[PDB]
């Protein structure tokens, strides 16, 4: 039981002296190279260990992962301020809604058809736009938030409604915090960060607004209410409760996260497709031979379309778009490949390392729909593939993601093409923006119609 | 009410209490809470409790009174011995305490650290007259030479402003970089229990650091050859004595270059207050005058004869304003305090603003007001609630070294050229661009013109 | 989510004011009616949650089996000194004892063969002593031991040998401890006790004779030894082999403990059965109708003989050798009947509040083998039936000690009868010592050979 | 650079259990002492341990960081979760006031000396009634001593046979045991938890309500009396700073409780020191010879004749020393993360500061285990300070009753042998000083002895 090997740590520093000009990811593999599957490196004096590849990322999260699955200091209640009792009912609430996710998936009005609905009216947008040059970062924002919205209100908004617009500015619009290095290393000094959520005034620009939107559509749904038969989020958490509108603003906060995550993977997604129409076309074909020209595509298309949903695995394979996973915390001192991390040890399953681990993909670095196709090019589950996680805290959307990804993705190209101004050969598909995550860089294209 | 917690707004959960807070600033949201609750508070950031510290007299009974107790870092700072044994703690606290003791010398003593500034202060004035009046932004004029004052200090010898070893220097540790985040995210992170935000994430900071650092060796190198004790030529063979791991010196530099961007924005503040208030750069021209003539470079000891400089000087740190909640910090025991109780590792931030702004100690709080520090025959006097470099056990270690080059860069400025700018007076608008944990200068233009 | 109501701690000494000159025992009961079944107490400055009566009991040790699982703070390796890895390792020999230990009961010699031929040589014994008055205490210590020689060693001592009768003399070897109530309040103030595990010089008198003879078997062991052919737990040890003879030690020790109480529970038996001779009686005839006076007693009659086994029952139930249970630990913050119990705070399971539980037993402080007998007189469950506790950390031992029970019992009064200069009305089964234990007075008996 | 402290591995559950000689605990730590040093780390259970060994060390640790090793043990810690602040500060301030009080001096309604000065008096007395028989003085002793502490709380001292004061006698000094056997111990130290706590004992209540009654009763009496600024004692000291203001009588019983503790070491202290003396008769003699020259055969001795006397107090600080009545100290807990002779002690290590090798210390005493008046005397023949000398402790905690003991063991034992000499069957080349257990303490021999009566 010796603790994970590392680079040793400089006061103060750490081993932030220890990361390439080339970014983090590269800084992770190269320690990866040096140390192996499971090391341990500082930030500031705290010791956290990362977790590589397919297999050591499959044995914690999966294998022990109950050990693996504590949260960070800043979402732990101190019971000496607040009680235990807030910590319970978190615990409780927490499952119902856990339990209540999947509920939406399994019933039953039904979520396929609320995203099917979402891409007719998408279409039709794509239509007025007469095949113009746009930046579609808008565009895919309004389409996810909705099927949110239809969800949590019971009915989605129209495109223009300006309180659908005032709460896509709320949950998506960038602000930024300036830092620079002298302060940073004077933070670490410190032991406390400059930064922290809600230190930027913009949030709160349409806070209050979005709250009052809330309140009124849990009086409007007050109003008209019958159990066992609840209708949208909204009276199931009215059901359950029988201030806390506020529980609604963080249940919809938490939703547009991971909303944000489907969007630029949509986004990425078109990237890609402008950089192989080659791979546009196959798609294009099977859902030919598949839908044909005349119905929308429906969710019970994906399973004979194995080359459209191997894209797709393809597309969030690269798009890696959090790549040091969401960091966890280890419940209890824990035995791992030989070593020990002791309780509360701050864990990175790095995500990344998995979805281009070259054990389980033959290119790693390529878009290669191979990848989840066998010889008789039949859909094959490719174990390295974990974009949403693993184990215990699996992404709660898995499923509303997935669905999302696949109806507006063949929907779209069933209904037109694609174009821009950059050729194919010159489209850049590496990240503009790559500290934690991988943002694409801004593009135009032409959604030219079908017809 | 045996032993309470402090009171405060009752937090939801995951958001503690961020929804609480103004479309106006962090700062005016905590001054409301403090009318509501008093200068003592809690405030839960995420899921965890902060104290909130406020005025003058709460701050300093506990930053001073209990300075024990209210000592303590923050997480990050901690060592955890199970993964690094004790040893490496000792070994910090026995660095910190020598870089504490080596402080002072620049405070009592080869050749001066006022000297050093001194001899700055003539490169500028000379780079002035290069500028011949024309418009410019002093931002990196100022970060030039007060960290040429550090490099004088742990080098040895000061850089010329071109020196691109130093234009290089000056890009590793004042380059701004931005980190970008939305709310969706944020209230994410705090479900998550951590930040996406922490040093190093930003690319852009590598740059320059292995060329820095590469420097650093070298006059490591050039150092160890020539010198000898007890002729300590500089930081750089201080520590080499101690010493008979270069990136022990990178954190040094670091740490004092944090500090000294806080001094030249305290300059590049003070100048816009000047821009903004001409009658008061004229009484400052004449004391200077009646001082210190027109020949001779000021020097420190013309501090003690110049109330009306220095009352200014006070004034400018003040309403500047730089640090607004101080830095936070941690309590070490279970604290007793005006009444109620602050459990072991609490952390408190001593919001430093509110006593700068303290209307118990500062007649016009909000108005430049050189009154603040003068007397009724104009003589200096203190002011209990004048704490911009905190107080206690740690204030600010660079507290000497920054009163001195504001008091040199500024007279020594004003002594040789005066001030205009495109912007009238009435118009100069001294409120901070953004203030996020800060409450930085708006960018402005400037002309220096030589007095003859 | 309150915490446990009680009574009010001074400062220093807690609670130990509102104990009664009644004991311990009757000052807890106190506090029930008083509280509940859930209460606080407090020792020094350290809350205690005792819990009362079989219901509670239950619902801790077996319903949150795993919460209320903890040790105390004395058997918690500290990994700033230890690491971990020994805290490991010391899991999985647990582990691997908790196994071996439950194999044992299932299984050249069965466990029950082994205690045949022990109380074989017991009847023997008993006739040398041809009726005379004795007391039975180094018997029943001598007979019960020897199921752990045989078991550990792969052979019984004889009833003399030297070094059975040094064994006998380190484990079981009383040695007193002096105290004053001055000392003790200052013992409370200081945060200290002053006695803990050999402070007595006498343990050591013996030990590193044993010790030795130990060495020796493991030696004479080693060298015959073979698979598949385990003779006892010595070559089991050997084996799992794949500083060291400590291990054994510390075994033995542990099984000891468990044998003592044990040994005392047949030796209370005895002043019962000397108090209730109708009783011995009808155990007498049921040996007749089922054993008869030819063969020895073996486990499978005892399915056959719901009487007897009843009045098994009810002797442990009414000896409550173990009234206070062991003392655990809570290893999370638990939410229990209404209330929170923090993560590491001390919990009694008072087990003699089921084994005297009304709502269980209809004559809680009467002999009474209707208890477990139902209106056929067919033996049936009794849920505040838990002398060996419940859960997790059940006794090790419940299956050989009451097997040990069975046979002893039987096969002694299958061959003999009891009488003393005490008459029935006048044996008094009251403890002499009441403190965390409950010990049986000393007596004299004469066991007659039977005809 | 900073290691832990070394010391012999531990076993899984015994720790260093079977590392102690069959010769006793404290022979098993001056063993490791030898082969580890002077702080060394030794595990009961699963739980470290750090032992400090010799006056340099101990004093070291008590006083140069005397904050630093000033904490208590687990058992005397409040859980603000089940308890909250304030019951904590309470305590606190409560510590500080009852540290304050004890601080008066021995003389100033009367001070502590007359009051011992009295008590010798009724002590002389007594022996004469006894004329010259042989007896056992234990009985004797706690009740002399005793009634110091009597006189100081409830304000008068009580009659030897006063039916109250035996049965206060017999709550605080009466003996109880408990039985163990190696395997339950073995056991305890499995289960994590010990059998023994403090009021397991049902003996223990024999006397305690009728104790806490007169308590009560005594409260009142005294309320009732009160003309502060004319306090007679610690009752109504308590009762003044109660009024500027269950706990109420409660607080009395702790405090007395504490303070009789510390008087049964008070008086197993005489209770050796005799024994000692029945085996050094010429000792006997020079003491008595002092007495002589300096207090005469006509007035009872006082306190200021100790410094006119430096062979009797060489004598008396020689009993403690090697009386060692409290060879492992008590038990500690260290406040935070400590350097210690190039090592680290973490926070809340548990520490026993070993007085017992201090007490013995061969670098400080010529004969440490030999009885030697001259470890306290100079060229001379003066009183000289000796380092090693630490029975009452050092730094922080050091014994509240310090005064008041030392106190008692001069004025007792001087008008004891101004008085009367001894004898015993034994001869003296036969007394033999050996405690009896050596667990935790070093209890005297009983013994028997005659105090004859002088006669001038
Ligand atoms: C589009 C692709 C998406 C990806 C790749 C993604 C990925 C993830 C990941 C990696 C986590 C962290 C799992 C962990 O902690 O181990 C996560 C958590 C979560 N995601 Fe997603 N997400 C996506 C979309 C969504 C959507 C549409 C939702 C809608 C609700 C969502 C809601 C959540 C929630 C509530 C969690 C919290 C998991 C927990 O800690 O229990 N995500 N997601
Ligand atoms: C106008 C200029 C400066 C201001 C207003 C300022 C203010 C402060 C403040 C408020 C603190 C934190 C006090 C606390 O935690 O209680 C601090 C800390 C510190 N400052 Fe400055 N500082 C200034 C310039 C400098 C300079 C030029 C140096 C260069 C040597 C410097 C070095 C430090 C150091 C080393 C600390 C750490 C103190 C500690 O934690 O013990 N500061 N400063
Ligand atoms: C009538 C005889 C016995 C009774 C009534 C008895 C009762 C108990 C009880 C009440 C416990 C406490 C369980 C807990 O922590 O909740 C216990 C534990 C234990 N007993 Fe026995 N015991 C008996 C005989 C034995 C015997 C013969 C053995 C021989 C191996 C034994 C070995 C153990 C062991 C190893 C444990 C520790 C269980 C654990 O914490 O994992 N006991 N016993
Ligand atoms: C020869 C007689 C005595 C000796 C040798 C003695 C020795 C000691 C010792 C070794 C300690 C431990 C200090 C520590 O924790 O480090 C102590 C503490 C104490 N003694 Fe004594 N003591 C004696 C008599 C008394 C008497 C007569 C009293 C009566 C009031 C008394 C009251 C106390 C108290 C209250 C403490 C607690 C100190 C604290 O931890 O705050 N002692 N004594
Ligand atoms: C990401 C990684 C580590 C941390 C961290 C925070 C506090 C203490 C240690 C590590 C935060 C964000
Ligand atoms: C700056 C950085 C961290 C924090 C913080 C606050 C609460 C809990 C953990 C960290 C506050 C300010
Ligand atoms: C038995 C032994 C120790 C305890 C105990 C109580 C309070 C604090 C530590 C231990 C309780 C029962």
């Amino acid at each position: 039981g010796k603790l994970p090997p590392g680079p040793s740590p400089l006061p103060v520093l750490g081993n932030l002296l220890q990361m390439d000009r080339k970014g983090l990811l590269r800084s992770f593999l190269r320690l990866r190279e040096k140390y192996g599957d499971v090391f341990t490196v500082y930030l500031g004096s705290r010791p956290v260990v990362v977790l590589c590849g397919t297999d050591a990322i499959r044995e914690a999260l999966v294998d022990q992962a109950e050990a693996f699955s504590g949260r960070g200091k800043i979402a732990v209640v101190d019971p000496i301020f607040q009680g235990y009792g807030v910590i319970f009912a978190n615990g409780e609430r927490w499952r119902a809604l856990r339990r209540f996710s999947l509920a939406t998936m399994r019933d039953f009005r039904s979520v396929e058809e609320r995203i099917q609905e979402e891409a007719r009216c998408l279409v039709e947008e794509l239509r007025k736009s007469k095949g113009a040059l746009l930046d579609n970062t808008l565009l895919f924002h309004s389409i996810t938030s909705n099927i949110i919205c239809s969800i949590v209100f019971g009915k989605r908004f129209d495109y223009k409604d300006p309180v659908f617009l005032r709460l896509l500015d709320l949950f998506f619009q960038s602000f930024s915090l300036i830092s620079s290095f002298s302060s940073q290393v004077f933070e670490l000094f410190s032991g406390f960060l400059k930064y922290f959520p809600g230190t930027h005034r913009q949030i709160y620009r349409n806070l209050q607004e979005i709250n009052t939107f809330i309140g009124q559509s849990v009086e409007k749904h007050r109003a008209t209410l019958d159990p066992s038969n609840p209708r949208d989020f909204i009276d199931v958490y009215l059901l359950r409760m029988e201030h806390h509108q506020n529980l609604i603003l963080t249940v919809l906060s938490l939703f547009f996260a991971g909303t944000e995550t489907t969007s630029t993977t949509l986004r990425y997604g078109f990237l890609l497709m402008l950089k192989y129409p080659h791979v546009t076309e196959r798609v294009q074909k099977e859902i030919e031979q598949v839908i044909g020209s005349h119905r929308p595509p429906a969710l019970d298309d994906r399973a004979k379309m194995p080359y459209t949903d191997a894209v797709i695995h393809e597309i969030q394979r690269l798009g890696d778009l959090i790549p040091f996973g969401v960091p966890h915390t280890v419940t209890k001192d824990t035995q791992f490949r030989g070593y020990v991390i002791p309780k509360n040890t701050e864990v990175f399953p790095v995500l990344s390392s998995a979805l281009h681990d070259p054990r389980y993909f033959e290119t790693p670095n390529t878009f290669n729909p191979g990848h989840f196709l066998d010889a008789n090019g039949a859909l094959k589950r490719n174990e390295g593939f974990m974009p949403f996680s693993l184990g215990k805290r699996i992404c709660l959307g898995e499923g509303i993601a997935r669905t999302e990804l696949f109806l507006f993705f063949t929907t779209i190209l069933q209904n037109f093409s694609i174009a821009s101004p950059v050729p194919p050969e010159d489209i850049d598909l590496t990240p503009r923006e790559s500290g934690v995550g991988n943002v694409p860089p801004s593009y135009q294209i032409r959604f030219l119609a079908r017809h």
